[PDB]
């Protein structure tokens, strides 16, 4: 009966649509009304959203489900799995989640900690102030890709805006890691790209899939980066304690990922008639859930809308949930991980150069949430 609330507070940017706490205390899930007119469901309690992503009877095909945000379509993309089910799905998954897990991530440690440290030396010497989208936010997570894929170090400026070109398109990417992954055959080397040519992904697919997490790999961390940068020097208590003790780091970044939640909406199509919170869900259904109102339910987590790195804790949904659950995580915790605490030690007294009241937002139906730049200065 009721339709998607995506508007925020004023000033309070960091927290979702109070229309989804008045929801979810009514109901965890309940009926909803999508832009095109199909009645389905909205789930926003923390366990009806974690039992909708982990059900294998729940599809994320375009052509199943109804977006949630606003009303529209396009073809499921050579390397996106997340848009696909199982089996198709489950062929992604095995051939990729050996080679994403925390052991061999942290085995990039060391490039992570140098591509922030480069990026630090190159924000003191411009001097304040600067936008740390275009400085910090995005440039890190671009090159961690790059490093990860093995793109030549002289390739990986056409990925990413000057410091101070335009934008590669999807073909342009592809295009590009055809040309790439035909001189990995020729001469692998020690990265994710080389190993995945002797795979049985197509030329196609694997090509796809490059351009995929060039996008999918930086937009969400970058976001990440910059909300939760704005958010830690607007509370130095957080930051002391980060300060004293630098491995309440891990802690930070789940809290910051449950905090923000930049997924913050999604939505699946019933496969089969589906039992869901006391009530069926019919086959043909979308049940559109809101990450954001799960990882603030207080049936979840005490003082959900406090944001407290010390007890920052796994069991958030900011990454997802269930099979699709996010293929990189393992890769953005290193990344943040490293980011946070080196960008504060660099710059204790980092700061915003406008107003919060004129930070640029993202649009509230885009995907992921953020910011469009975020100027600071120290
Ligand atoms: C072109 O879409 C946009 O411009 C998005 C934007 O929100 C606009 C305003 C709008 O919503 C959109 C046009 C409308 C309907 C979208 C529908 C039905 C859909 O299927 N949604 C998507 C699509 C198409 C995605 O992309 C793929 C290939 O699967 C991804 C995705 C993700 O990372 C693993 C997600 C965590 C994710 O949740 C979605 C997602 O939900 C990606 O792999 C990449 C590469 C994402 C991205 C960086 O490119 C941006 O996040 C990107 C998706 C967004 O900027
Ligand atoms: C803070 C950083 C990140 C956040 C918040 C994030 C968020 C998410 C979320 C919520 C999903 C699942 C969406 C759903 O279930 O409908 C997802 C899936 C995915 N993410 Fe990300 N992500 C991040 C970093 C990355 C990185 C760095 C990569 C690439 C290296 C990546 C690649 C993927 C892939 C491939 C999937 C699909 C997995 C599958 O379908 O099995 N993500 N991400």
């Amino acid at each position: 009966p009721t339709g998607l609330p995506t508007a925020r507070a004023a000033g309070c940017p960091f927290d979702p649509p109070p229309g989804l706490a008045a929801l979810r205390d009514r109901a965890p899930l309940t009926r909803m009304e999508f832009p095109n007119g199909h009645v389905g469901w909205l789930a926003t309690g923390h366990a009806v959203v974690r039992a909708v992503l982990a059900d294998p009877r729940f599809s994320h095909r375009n052509d199943r489900r109804h977006w949630p945000l606003a009303d529209i379509g396009f073809p499921p993309l050579p390397g996106d799995m997340l848009h696909i089910d199982p089996p198709d799905h489950t062929r992604y998954r095995k051939l990729l989640a050996g080679k994403f897990t925390m052991r061999r991530m942290r085995r990039l440690t060391g490039s992570a900690q140098e591509i922030v440290a480069g990026k630090l030396d190159a924000m003191e010497r411009h001097g304040g102030p600067l936008d740390l989208l275009e400085f910090f936010a995005r440039p890190v997570p671009t090159l961690m890709v790059c490093a990860l894929l093995g793109v030549p170090l002289q390739d990986r400026a056409t990925f990413h805006p000057p410091v101070r070109y335009v934008e590669m398109t999807y073909a342009d990417m592809q295009e590009y890691f055809r040309k790439l992954v035909a001189a990995k055959r020729a001469a692998p080397a020690d990265d994710l790209l080389s190993d995945l040519t002797t795979s049985d992904l197509t030329e196609d697919e694997l090509v796809g899939l490059c351009a995929v997490m060039m996008h999918a790999g930086v937009d969400s961390t970058s976001n990440m980066l910059a909300l939760g940068t704005w958010a830690l020097l607007e509370r130095p208590d957080q930051l002391a304690a980060l300060r004293e003790r630098p491995d309440l780091a891990d802690r930070a970044v789940e809290e910051l990922m449950r905090y923000m939640s930049v997924v913050h909406t999604g939505s699946r199509a019933a496969l089969e008639d589906v039992e869901l919170a006391g009530e069926v869900v019919r086959a043909g259904e979308s049940v559109a859930f809101s990450v954001q109102a799960a990882n603030r339910d207080p049936a979840r987590f005490a003082d959900p809308d406090t944001l407290d790195i010390r007890r920052g804790a796994v069991g958030h949904l900011g990454f997802g949930y269930g099979v699709h659950q996010c293929l990189g995580m393992q890769l953005a915790r290193v990344e943040m991980r490293v980011a946070f605490p080196a960008l504060f030690a660099r710059f204790p007294a980092l700061r915003l150069a406008v107003p919060a009241g004129d930070v640029p937002m993202r649009d509230d139906l885009v995907i992921p949430y953020g910011v469009h730049r975020l100027p600071v200065t120290w």
